[PDB]
RNA sequence: GGUGGUGUUUACCAGGUCAGGUCCGAAAGGAAGCAGCCAAGGCACUGCC
């Protein structure tokens, strides 16, 4: 379950230009996604770091259930 | 080296464009710009000079 599945699923609008902003090597190993690439990320999708941190926690939770069942 | 070709590679770090999103604006409309792409660079093979 990568970040390009979780993208399937300006409410959530938003939480999709945020990916839209990654690029494949981090929409597939999320563990690479530091301050740096944030700091891309966020400004990339009119977000803010802290937005992203959101979403990154938020792919977590939907991710580890996926490695629970 | 120059100038071509082909394969490969490259998140941001004053190239271009810019989905999506953001920004300013009552509006009309402006602005910056990620990924993508193009281009460009790197690693090699290669033609020519």
């Amino acid at each position: 379950f990568d970040l390009n599945d979780f993208l399937e699923q300006k409410v959530l609008v938003r939480m999709e230009a945020i990916i839209n902003s990654m690029t494949m090597k981090e929409r597939a190993k999320p563990e690479i996604i530091k301050g740096s690439r944030k700091r891309r990320i966020a400004a990339g999708s009119g977000m803010q770091v802290q937005d992203v941190n959101r979403l990154l926690k938020q792919f977590d939770d939907m991710q580890r259930m996926m490695k629970k069942m």
